[PDB]
């Protein structure tokens, strides 16, 4: 027998008490290449993979529920498929800084774990990694969301086709409970090539021009966004030179003739999840202009 | 000292040995309503939520890595916010069949756990559930992907605005290791209202017409797909009656005047992730036609 | 007891992937596991309605020269419903293996181990424990003639006589058929995106669970609409390895196909005819 | 030792959400936790560069009549970077609470507990342990004047003198500014989707990390382009509760704003001016 109050009180009991930790692990292919005989000149950077949960598929999904993750174990396997008579050499190693962009044989052998071997032999690279707790959501500083990157370079000239596959065996612990939308979980990518407005087409441009191993082998229909604005020289149609400012790109698949592919600029309307295309570039007697400089950061924004 | 073979052998060691089980749990709001005074007539089905990992947000993400899940514990809390002088009553209960569509007070009280209470009191519904292992990927039979659904009905007429919130406290074990794309993890939805071709507009139609509590409170820009084809009567433009066949819809948000909203038919191009709109419906002296019958299953296909 | 245990080793399937064809990802066998596919068990199943899997292993068995230098990934996906052939999906499964084309390997899956039906039905999670997919991981240098063997043991439960056209696995489309992809009388099998359909022999007949609408004309500038439920496979060759499908009428009594009406395209609006996830049972006898 | 421990209880913020305004989801306080926001700690932080959090709890404290019958959800999100105010996001955090508007509650978060900086910097995961968001869960019947209190203890490490305009939390845009949303001289604050900006007082000045391009004309039918880096908040009222922003020039020496050029729209192609994730620091003194 209790009295009738003005208002009863809340009985929302179990709240805010979600599962906290998960250890989780597996083995994931982190890249695959195929090199035709002539290609594979000394030093050709066959692979460069920045490690982030997202790259390890199974992990990538779990990481959308917690805010931190910390690496407990990593190894990579190299496992090219090729017969004994191939006379080329590779060198792999895990660079513990995810920002480091200089890929030389010399800079890998320097890394702990680094391996060197003729194409017909497999190899295991037991690297050195942070084992501290990084973040699952991408951020401004990369040093905090990734433990480093795995690169593999050619060492001689392959006599024949090389079918390399590079597997990463991982185990990791997810620390903090939270809900992270799949847009923010993507890894940022730095260009290593200047985009001139003399090197253009009316509505697109080459992906090899940007000089980035990820953006080169990036998939189709894939909407990106940039930190730096893109300057498009358009016209009213009186011979008039006007100026347009777009922030977003769209990847189109490449060719056997054009290894890397295209990139159509435009507008990524996020409220409605759609992608408009960008205005007709006005070819003109306009002074030469770098529209996007070396080091432009491109972060994937569309639904994954 | 080993000899040089024709081909060395594979050294892909740790493969196919991923993490297998995860227990995981939390508490999630499963719906929220607000009922203005007049609304809330006896029996008004205020809530009807089919339970699936996806509905429990944190869980929904983990479920994309395993193939089965099995429920270890469930309770729901009811927790309306309203002051003591509101004189209306509700009745909640968890229907252990996810297909059961008859929502009567009588059919809830029948369920184990079911509760009855005036709006100003909170309640906990400790239900009966399968505790067997269901599947995370949606399938043809629903009985196998969901343990049932939680419905809440009005019991009198609310004198005042009712702000109910319904929280589900869950704990579940994910059984089987695998990678499931977010398109297949969505829950299917059955319409409970016939769509006549007399009740139409040139390019859209009402969402209340379908008579489905989910499709009514479904979000904006949300592309669906159907099991049954949709028959659109179009024209060549000579007074000609031609026939068109579309499989896909698009949700547009609703009004204070139109509670539920619109639905624009069309084409969901999945290769490229885009949505074209459907042709101008030809209004004509055409015999009355049910385009989509009661019980049409609508499964969400766009990126989540 | 009334239950019958049966065990054996049997070839699930055999592909030849010729020289140079095939590239990372190329699905070289995609086999939905049901007793019909397992030869000796095939006949045992025709007798009872229900089977349950006791043991399952696949032994991969590829045949090529030692210098072949390609590669494959194999594994067993437990969801006969899951329709995702990517490497990533496979590498996620238990059992999964990777090797060079000259190396046999044994995949050791995990499977339902519960009581399933012999004859096909709506929900195919009760007809099958899963499916095995084997993919290319590189480009194969040589002709490889891969023969995937399955060692199996099972328990068969209630005696029955089973119609053999019913025992077969339903095949699902992976790609949409658009109206603007139809030729006058046929279309390319590859459009449907399905390896089992692409490799189904010449003259296979399939029933669809969704209507195939064919716009046609009398030749008066007048567009009319027809409906069809059956396809006939016309074999693929070097020029068109996927082959072709003609729509038409399957007569179930006489077991004969009659080709349907010609497609007439006349300024029609864009249309989806056969959405992805269209189900295609083999109805013709084998 | 050189390190200084300091503890107190302080009001993080105070909102009034008036009668009938506010609906499930409506963010009523979104406060990025940095020492400036915590009053007494505010001054302590101006002296050292580095602080570390020892204890943190927020006590919610809403004030209304007992018959108010709305509701709120509160919680503390550990990622100053994470920009997601939904209930689902909050309910996922540790500490999270729910109550009727007349009930105080105490959120008990989990936080970084590591060594952070006092002055703002590029990566704001080193300036803050996270942010607290409190949302509506129903429609509030009455005026509620919620005052959220924080009991805190901290360790301050290296002595320093700190510029107070630098100590402030950067605010991030949640919505894009489109060119076709500009008025001649201003635009509506609500377009940027940010509660802290929407409630920033009249006359607040903000610097952007991205250029605001303004197309203008001389009045000859000739379109020209200007660039601006500063905004001034013009206070919101009942008709436009979010208020408005004028672009222009902030003079950092004289601490004065000069309004910029008028926007001229003349058959321009669709453009994104300020994409979502544009960063907006408070530069004007307080
Ligand atoms: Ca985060
Ligand atoms: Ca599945
Ligand atoms: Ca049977
Ligand atoms: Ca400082």
């Amino acid at each position: 027998r209790t009295d009738a109050p003005v208002s009863k009180a809340s009985t929302v009991t179990g709240f805010g008490r979600g599962t906290n930790d998960v250890h989780l692990s597996g083995m994931s292919r982190i890249s695959q290449a195929v090199l035709p005989a002539g290609t594979g000149t000394d030093g050709y950077v066959v692979v460069d993979a920045t490690i982030v949960p997202d790259l390890l598929p199974r992990l990538g999904h779990a990481a959308r529920i917690f805010q931190r993750y910390a690496v407990e174990t990593l190894e990579f396997e190299i496992q090219p498929m090729c017969p004994a008579n191939t006379g080329g050499g590779y060198v792999a190693g895990f660079l513990p800084d995810p920002t480091d962009n200089d890929h030389t044989f010399d800079a890998l052998q320097a890394t702990r774990g680094a391996v060197v071997a003729k194409w017909w032999e497999s190899r295991t690279v037991r690297p050195q990694y942070t084992r501290t707790l990084l973040w699952t959501s991408s951020g401004k500083e990369q040093r905090l969301t990734s433990p480093g990157r795995l690169i593999l370079l050619c060492v001689g000239n392959n006599t024949d086709v090389v079918n390399v596959s590079v597997l990463c065996r991982w185990s990791v612990r997810l620390s903090v409970p939270s809900l992270e939308n799949p847009e923010e979980t993507t890894a940022p990518i730095m260009t290593q090539g200047s985009l001139y407005n003399d090197s253009l087409s009316t509505n697109d441009f080459k992906s090899i021009l940007l000089g980035s191993t990820p953006l080169d082998i990036a998939p189709d229909g894939a909407v990106f966004q940039l930190d730096r604005p893109l300057s498009i020289d358009y016209s009213l149609g009186t011979g008039d030179v006007d100026r347009a400012v777009y922030w977003h790109l769209k990847k189109f698949a490449g060719n056997a003739g054009t290894p890397a592919g295209w990139f159509r600029w435009g507008i990524w309307d996020n409220f409605n999840k759609t992608f408009t295309d960008g205005v007709a570039y006005y070819s003109d007697e306009q002074p030469r202009q770098i529209l996007l400089p070396v080091g432009t950061v491109c972060t994937r924004v569309d639904s994954e």
